[PDB]
């Protein structure tokens, strides 16, 4: 199985490691985060406000972590060029700092001997992939992106609807949990002015390319889909709200059938289908990219419908990072 | 000038009272709520988790409330047929209990001498009005409805866009603060299973007739608009998300100009226009029905747009209740 | 293995069922809740905003629930005297509705054939027990009380410190999650004015007898301990803050060693001891009554100390309900 | 009136500016914050999630702010030694960055022409003052501290009780709103592991010198008071929980009378007294240091009592900064 390094031991970094240990699909052999010392890393991994306590064994030994018997090297370099990935055999680097999302910045990991870099975020210039949507277009690039949590929710849904019914145009709102880039109380934000307002007290509109990025992993939809997001006071779990017009005449039951069929077939494990009366906490720690909520949507007429899909923005995306490393390593061989 | 009675001294009942006192546009002379004694009512009106402390004077004087030197009768009748509205001269009754929303149930207020009843909610069998949209169609019905907060947000915006660009079809999501019918922890809500889950910890989808009701106050949009709601962990203030297709070709700048124009003219005080980077707390205790957020919307192409508009679901709607009573009282006088 | 019926399928009722299934220490064979139909009951038990999804299997078969293959009768009786506990063999009845906490009202279960009633709350007159503190004083009463979540947190801690150091006097604050009796938005609470204010937006002082009740389960502490609570914006998990004066001289390390010793011996599974840097979510779904937080306390001097102890007010208490039934059934048989 | 500069336009800096404008007691003529450009500063000041919209008028002119007609210079210097305070005549500097809390660091402001520096936080090596407690001990130090929000709450209460009843010993818990140092989701806080956990989902214990500092502003209480903090999911407003033993015998009514008397005389505007059933939001934007909550406290016996006092940790503290500057300016002038 691929040997993995994680740069940035944050929400995504720690949850990617949970998914690695849970599945065994990759072997995380090295960790880097200059703002966290090894003993502190043990604390942050063991206790989690969102996904509950870690259920395995973890201890510090020397400057390293030991998790269920396996040693993980822990470094504290601010410059990714100084991380010696080769000492542990770390070949596939998860770049989850949030500060090295361009190909140039991410490519620093090759200095320490990395083989591939997976940016855990959209990138201005690295090719983006969404498992179940366009992984087969992978063509060997050294630095790649797994897009965003929101794109991983919308794109499997949009691909399925387009294939069956032909999307003419669509607009998305992502009703999204607050994240680490937001603030407890009103303070300065680097992304945008609204982004700094008290996270747990506000609905906060936020612009996003993640719906437009659907048009890059699904070229047939370029220029046909865009949208925005509203950050809301939940610590985790988000909801895609997708209003879309089809070329074909559909009923809503036919929309549901198309989703159900994809969830039981080509997108099983990626796109789920439910008719239960679920709320956001029911999707906590669920590893799907996208769970279509049959009862939450509505059709106005035979061509114009609203559909809704849930995603654990931390947990589903993080499993997809693992899935994308496994797939790319197969192709590289 | 119009003398008002309020049945149900809840979020809407009390916030209607603050708007009456703030504007002086109506004189509230009587209140009824069987689950609040007069001393408790003073406390509930004095302190408010959402809109801050009442800035005036209030005291209890023997079963009555006195606010800024004016006596307000206070009753505790479970049956609205037993409220002697005539004793205080209350003629226009705000029916804001949530349990008397039909013409039959709301008509009980006439037994005690009410002249008109305004149901603070959509109604199955009473005409619905949205100020700035269709109040001129009022023709003397004795039981009327002020619709919902959400319809009061969407309809003035849809009217403006329809008038200027012709709406082909539109779908709405109301991202809505939690309310009194929701629960702190997972509890029974047998008629709305999701609505029983812990309110401040969940995103909670809900169906709503509020967008379809836009096609009832704007008959030209009948069959062209519907939508749903998502209840979210805020104590107040909500956000309409409107995805709409126009028959005419538009730029987003043209959409903004149409809204700004209406806000500076025929819908002043009802529909506001902003380009500021606001968030929900900035709309707290704002009396507009609808505040169009120009930087939050987006146009995909020349006919297909998503626009967003804020509303204080408590304070905007409550000011409209006062506005509607004034308007109807004037019409009842000629 | 005792056969249990649960009356009131609420937070405590459902979490008691979770604890019964998790441990197998009792067999829940019947449930009653008039406000929940069987298909709704499956939903409310399957999905939980606080403790997550149920990991086993559950379905409805006819009017019953089937959980992990076992059939569980489900009734919908408003009057507990009409619940036919006998049909399923239910002998030990968890009275978790919140509304039948006196012996007079709780005794209604005996009509349907109950053998014992455990009130999931303090009782005005039924004897109260805290596992680890006074269950040996149980003498065969047919209606008993498992006290409150807070008493179950404070009393095992107070007993240990009293046994070792002699408590002269103590005052407690329970920093407590909000509960089902609180309100999402400012609402009517005629017997607890503060308790009606928006739960997720306020710190809400509240008086409690739960610290004085430590004086009933530990009679030597009668009149030496009381306190109050503050209800805070968390959906679950609470924290006892105990400020206490000892007759003996102690260091804070001796305080810690006494609690660690108790946690490894006589109070294992009831009182836990930690030096970790935990926060409230770390105690979610933790079955202990009391988790002493070593780093959160502080000593002013050799006789005056502040200790703090965590408790999942739903899950800890609910496991104690299961433990108490087990203990009492053993006593009933020898 | 004194001319003021503010280094650090954060929660305290902006709420200090609001208090200066509200009272006119000082004239703010310059601001510095390298992370907030002028147009961003206008937005952050105009719109506040906690205290609401700014009521006055504000605009940017070039690189400076203009607020209600007066120009305010705005700099973005990361090194306070480079702020040209003299250009605007700013003499009294509010040091509210959180990062220059020592006499050596705060002294950087003198390079730019400042006359006095008031650190908006406790300091390891500058004298701390609490208005109503020890401001008369000021004797011309050039770098002073206004202590913390929590010490400004506890000290006036502790002085009053100790003056009348003699405090033998006391322990405090500050139930405290979360602040800008905390995190929205679990993130790094290597000096305070608990302080990194999701602020709005957790109760978070924390050590604090704020209770011990009461023994520094009140030397007669040295060694007799300490405590800790629990950070909770509110955006603002905190609650002091003070458990104290007196040397004299007292009733609770006598405790109440002593607090009320102080609130009406020497501590007016500093310590408030209430018997209302208030909750945290009722203290929002209240400028008192300390609001004694009569009904929330409890006496165990004639010497052992728990008292509770509310404080808007942003607004009360900020008004005290303004008050301290006024007082120091008058003493500086004779
Ligand atoms: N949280 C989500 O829902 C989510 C979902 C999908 C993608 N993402 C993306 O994943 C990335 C990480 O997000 P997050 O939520 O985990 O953020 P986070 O703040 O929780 O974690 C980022 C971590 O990177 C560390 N770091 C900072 N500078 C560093 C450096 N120079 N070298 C190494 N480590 C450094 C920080 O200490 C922190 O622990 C971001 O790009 C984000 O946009 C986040
Ligand atoms: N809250 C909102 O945002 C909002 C906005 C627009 C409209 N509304 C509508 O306004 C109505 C009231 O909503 P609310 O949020 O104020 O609810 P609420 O629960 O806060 O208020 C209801 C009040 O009615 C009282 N009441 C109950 N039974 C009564 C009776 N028999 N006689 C007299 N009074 C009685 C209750 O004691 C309570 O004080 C509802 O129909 C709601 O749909 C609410
Ligand atoms: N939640 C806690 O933290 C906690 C902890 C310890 C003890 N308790 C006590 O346990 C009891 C239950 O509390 P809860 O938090 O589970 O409340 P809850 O509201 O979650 O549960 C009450 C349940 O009882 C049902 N009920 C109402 N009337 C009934 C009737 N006549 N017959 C049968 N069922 C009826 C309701 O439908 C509801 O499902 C209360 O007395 C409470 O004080 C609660
Ligand atoms: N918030 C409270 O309740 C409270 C109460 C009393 C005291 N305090 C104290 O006041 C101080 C500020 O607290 P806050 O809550 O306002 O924090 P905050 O983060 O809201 O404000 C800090 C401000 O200082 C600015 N800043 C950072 N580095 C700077 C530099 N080199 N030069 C100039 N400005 C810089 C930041 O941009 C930010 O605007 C802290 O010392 C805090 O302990 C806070």
């Amino acid at each position: 199985v691929p040997k993995v390094g994680i740069n940035g031991f944050g929400r995504i970094g720690r949850v990617v490691l949970r998914n690695a240990l849970e599945t065994g699909a990759v072997e995380v052999v090295a960790l880097n985060d200059p703002f966290i010392e090894p003993h502190y890393a043990e604390y942050m991994f063991k206790y989690d406000s969102t996904h509950g306590r870690f259920k395995g064994d973890i201890k510090v030994d020397g400057k390293d972590l030991v998790i269920d018997g396996k040693r993980i090297k822990f470094y504290q370099e601010r410059d990714p060029a100084n991380i010696p990935w080769k000492d542990s055999g770390a070949e596939y680097i998860v770049e989850s700092t949030g500060v090295f999302t361009t190909t140039e910045k991410a490519s620093a990991h090759f200095k320490g001997g990395a083989k591939k870099v997976i940016i855990s975020a959209p990138s201005a210039d690295a090719p983006m992939y969404v498992m179940g949507v366009n992984e087969d277009t992978y063509a060997g690039a050294n630095v790649i992106s797994n897009a965003s949590c929101t794109t991983n929710c919308l794109a499997p849904l949009a691909k399925t609807l387009n294939d069956k019914f032909t999307i003419v145009e669509g607009l998305m709102t992502a009703i999204h949990a607050y994240t680490a880039s937001q603030k407890t109380v009103d303070g300065p934000s680097s992304k945008d002015w609204r982004g700094g307002r008290a996270a747990a007290q506000n609905l906060i509109p936020s612009s996003t390319g993640a719906a437009k990025a659907v048009g890059k992993v699904i070229p047939e939809l370029a220029g046909k889909v865009t949208g925005m997001s509203v950050r809301v006071p939940t610590v985790n779990v988000s909801l895609v709200d997708f209003t879309v017009r089809f070329a074909k005449d559909v009923t809503y039951d036919e929309v549901k059938a198309a989703i159900k069929e994809a969830s039981e077939g080509p997108l099983k494990g990626i796109l789920a289908y439910t008719e239960d009366d679920i709320v956001s906490t029911d999707i906590l720690t669920d590893p799907h990219s996208s769970t279509f909520d049959a009862k939450a949507g509505i059709a106005l007429n035979k061509n114009f419908v609203k559909v809704m899909s849930w995603y654990d923005n931390e947990y589903g995306y993080s499993r997809r990072v693992v899935d994308l490393i496994v797939f790319v390593s197969k192709k590289d061989a």
